[PDB]
């Protein structure tokens, strides 16, 4: 076995777009690290990303994660985009950018340093810890500090 890590995630927005934020709790060996924060303009989907990257990014040894999410938003392009058909060029059909390119391929990177398990949970009950999460987000989105810079009206 590899270090053994557990991770939980959500993101949350206050519109769409509009102030939003992350959650995440990592857990290893009893201990257990928090990450939030708030941004001023941003989407739901965004924050869901962002929550998976910056728990992911934090670890400094290749793990075995159990990634556990609600998120449908980063079930769709593990599916799609940053496991399978890479080789469209990070192209549509149609020959054309995916939104949040950014963050999906920073998501890629992350990911790629471990072995992953995920944990898609069905909405609510899954574990404290998602629920833990999801007030971690709201409480970042009702206290924005930063700006969401990739976030564009138009991408
Ligand atoms: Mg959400
Ligand atoms: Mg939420």
């Amino acid at each position: 076995m590899l270090k053994q890590v557990e991770i939980f995630t959500d993101g949350s927005c206050l519109g769409n777009p509009g102030p939003g934020g992350y959650g995440a709790i990592l857990r290893y060996r009893g201990r257990e690290k928090t990450f939030s924060a708030g941004y001023t303009r941003t989407t739901n989907n965004r924050m869901e990303l962002m929550a998976a990257i910056v728990a992911l990014e934090a670890l400094k040894e290749h793990c075995e994660v159990i990634l556990s999410t609600d998120s449908q938003y980063v079930r769709q392009g593990i599916t799609q985009w940053i496991h399978n058909w890479k080789k469209r060029g990070w192209k549509t059909a149609d020959k054309k950018p995916v939104k949040n390119v950014d963050l999906w391929q920073r998501l890629d990177a992350a990911l790629g340093q471990h072995q992953i398990k995920w944990e898609w949970v069905k909405g609510h009950a899954g574990h404290p810890e998602n629920e833990r999460c999801d007030e971690l987000a709201r409480a970042a989105a009702m206290n924005p500090t930063l700006e969401d810079t990739g976030y564009q009206v138009e991408v």
